[PDB]
């Protein structure tokens, strides 16, 4: 019933994972952890649990660590 892999809400994966979009057609969502140290991020990853459209193929970063900028609407996430 809880249908997970493929995603809409981040509650039908949970925390660890956040419901990222898909590089191929916007039309598919999936799960995709949380940033981990390197990762490229969005400012705009909002927290887990999210139940909105994220928008993005980015998940916030793992809770000891934060989406900096390193360029131009390039972010990674980074230890702090």
């Amino acid at each position: 019933a809880v249908i997970t892999g493929a995603c809409e809400r981040d509650l039908q994966c949970g925390k660890g994972t956040c419901c990222a979009v898909s590089l191929w057609i916007k039309s598919v969502r999936v799960c995709t952890p949380v940033g981990t140290s390197g990762e490229d991020c969005h400012p705009a990853s909002h927290k887990i649990p999210f139940s909105g459209q994220r928008m993005h193929h980015t998940c916030p970063c793992a809770p000891n660590l934060a989406c900096v900028q390193t360029s131009p609407k390039k972010f990674k996430c980074l230890s702090k």
